[PDB]
């Protein structure tokens, strides 16, 4: 049993990743707060509340960032938690029961990590800032982090972020935030990192839509399809997560790495011997990867 | 029992108007077409034959138009039959039965209209540019149009259309071929205008929404839900009022007016009220109530 404290960004990833998290036996949710940055705030903290409300177990809440992006990103995809929050599988309950923290993100994630006897695993599938500003606030959370898994960085030649004033090297959830990502590489943690790379293997194909809508008698199934709906013809975050969950699908290879923190070249993660270290997934299992999240769909 | 030849551009509310209509027990669709306009054409051919596979009676196809517009849509209002066509209702049965036809949709329209005995109502949810055309070919065919109804133009002195080179007094569905409205304005037809105000009594309400997801057990309600999800709250049923007049005149009211299209310059597709101009029934004083509870019982109907 692996106590997580879950940040996110709103994407369909993200609240696809905390339906999935909520179906894994394995994992007990302490928190979730999600930041505004692949997301307006509001749906995306509507969404978390109604998947909680309604694939949840125990009684959490959900905290809202009040951190503020370097590079924001784009407003199309921004717009995807409004989707995903008018649902009417979320919605038809006509009550929202999960509670908003008192606290801002950062500090919730504070007081939750220090308040949980047993170290917490992190989850990040957005920006790194509101863990920056919780060590920089409290850097003795440290000594409660059991590790940090985060989607984020990339080692090829171009990352996913095509934007004025950058070279094309990084990738967006280090891009959004670098000086975040710089403090926490500084900080005394362990951290496992899903690249752009690391998902090479499970690409979200057609055949594998058509197979979940076959089996849309299964609530869960039917949940899943309506959100990659909004992204039609790779599962970064859901890969994260599933890690988490499983890290027997995947295998790490440890390498020492610095991030670029300005100039065109922000974002940018890149091998040095210098470094620190940083346990890179790859070799994802396809077959087990996709069975794992359809069982645990279908545990609804 | 009305005939109904169906015209739209894909959009949420066209798709939702085709699912509706195909709960009537007061229309029998004779023919549907899509024109890409507030659509990219290849999810929405798609959508609309899955739509009419799982929630249809008789069999029925769809035809592709080839009609091409002076004002193209935005993009991003554009994409959104990607996401219907998406959807895991539409899915399940994992094959599309009802065809495509073998003619363009204008050829089509000409074919439908003339093959069958009655006359047929014809009712437009996108531009009126494949009626146009139609018209220009075979203007025998008015002979056999009972009348149109179409969600179309704006009486007041702004529209929705805010573009480069339009002075903002136009409406989408005029704007996008001004030409064409202009050409079915001058035929020998009866038009009956659902205009961009005519909907001022039926927004579609967060209070509503919440009311339809509520009663997701029934399917063609949980399938109205996810296609609003689509263009969620951060709207006016425009082309779903135009299916329900159609099926249910009683609704609303009309206003007989005389109206004319500006064609070309700044003001393409403004309508205008002129006391020269032609005689349109526009649609007015919508039964909230009425129509919000007419849509949710066809809906239930599956
Ligand atoms: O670059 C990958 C990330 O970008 C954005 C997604 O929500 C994801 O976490
Ligand atoms: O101008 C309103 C129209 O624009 C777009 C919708 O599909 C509707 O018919
Ligand atoms: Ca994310
Ligand atoms: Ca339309």
């Amino acid at each position: 049993m692996k106590k997580v404290y879950f940040n996110h960004d709103g994407g369909v990833d993200d609240l696809v990743s905390l339906f999935l998290l909520l179906q894994m036996d394995n994992v007990e949710l302490t928190g979730v707060s999600v930041i505004p940055a692949d997301c307006y705030l509001e749906p995306a903290m509507s969404a978390s509340r109604k998947i909680i409300d309604r694939f949840g177990k125990n009684t959490i809440e959900v905290a809202a960032s009040n951190s503020r992006g370097k590079n924001p990103f784009p407003k199309d995809w921004r717009m995807h938690a409004f989707y995903v929050d008018a649902l009417p599988i979320l919605n038809e309950s006509g009550k929202v029961v999960t509670h908003v923290a008192a606290k801002p993100a950062h500090h919730h994630l504070i007081e939750t990590l220090l308040q949980t006897e047993e170290k917490t695993t992190l989850l990040f599938t957005g920006p790194l800032t509101d863990l920056a500003r919780a060590l920089y606030e409290a850097p003795i959370i440290e000594n409660k982090i059991k590790r940090l898994v985060w989607m984020g960085g990339t080692f090829r030649t171009a990352g996913n972020v095509h934007e004025p004033e950058h070279d094309g090297t990084a990738e967006w959830n280090s891009f959004w935030d670098p000086e975040a990502v710089a403090r926490v590489w500084e900080a005394n943690i362990e951290i496992d990192l899903i690249t752009l790379e690391s998902t090479n293997q499970v690409p979200l194909t057609i055949d594998i839509r058509e197979q979940w809508a076959k089996e849309r008698k299964y609530i869960g199934i039917d949940f899943l399809g309506q959100c990659y709906a909004i992204v039609p013809p790779y599962l970064w975050d859901v890969l994260t997560a599933a890690f988490v969950g499983k890290a027997d699908l995947a295998k790490v290879q440890t390498i020492n790495s610095i991030v670029h923190t300005y100039g065109p070249s922000q974002g940018r993660t890149v091998e040095t011997d210098d470094g620190r270290p940083v346990h890179v997934v790859y070799d994802v299992n396809h077959d087990r990867f996709f069975d794992y999240i359809t069982r645990l769909a279908k545990k609804v």
